[PDB]
């Protein structure tokens, strides 16, 4: 899947510290556990075929 | 392990947005792959015992 995220560091900007300007992320999201449940625990097609 | 990390959002109060003040993390760090290599591929004590 793809979700929401955030990348942001060192504005190199203004005269007082802790600055950090934000940019927005296109980001690769991966399920590991929900995907497994979908494959074998929610739908039982794969399981039946393999059996 | 425990390492270094970073949590940071919304400094709250400039004329421009994209402010974002940083806070520092105590953070639980987990190896998954390096730990496995240490357990069985770097040192072979566990392996020998099980064999």
């Amino acid at each position: 899947k793809e979700k929401d995220a955030y990348f942001y560091k060192e504005s190199k900007g203004f005269l007082k510290k802790d600055l950090y300007t934000r940019y927005d992320y296109k980001a690769p999201y991966i399920s590991s556990d929900d995907a497994f449940l979908a494959m074998f625990y929610n739908s039982d097609v794969m399981s039946k075929e393999f059996k």
